[PDB]
């Protein structure tokens, strides 16, 4: 099963917005609004666990080293899958157990909002 969001962040300080964006380059950072490089794959691969693809890139959201996030061509289940957790804030975490880490744009940033599109689009 898949959803197309717009994963939402925001800062310690709540000042910033930050959607989650896979540029062309593997470069993970934070967008203003959404945008293309913003518009994602939520793959359910199995119960919480999920794999998230960048749907103009078509690069997989991997973790490296001390948690530092990029985009990938190739799916590695070990550090491009994740464990989606909701939190009271109703935003999710996003664990990699490999890692032992949340998924994070920095914890601060790692917290996530699946935000629907603005506008309509099929896989």
């Amino acid at each position: 099963p898949i959803r197309l969001r717009h994963l939402y962040t925001s800062g310690p300080h709540g000042l910033s917005s930050c959607f989650l964006r896979i540029r062309a380059d593997g470069v993970v950072d934070c967008a203003r609004g959404q945008s293309a490089h913003s518009l994602l794959e939520i793959k359910a691969v199995a119960l919480r666990t999920v794999a998230i693809k960048g749907v103009h890139s078509v690069r997989y959201l991997c973790m490296g080293a001390d948690g530092k996030m990029q985009g990938l061509l190739q799916y590695s289940e070990e550090d491009c899958a994740f464990e989606e957790e909701i939190r009271p804030d109703g935003y999710n975490v996003y664990r990699s157990e490999k890692h032992r880490l949340p998924v994070s744009l920095s914890l601060p940033l790692s917290h996530f909002l699946p935000m629907l599109p603005m506008v309509p689009e099929e896989p």
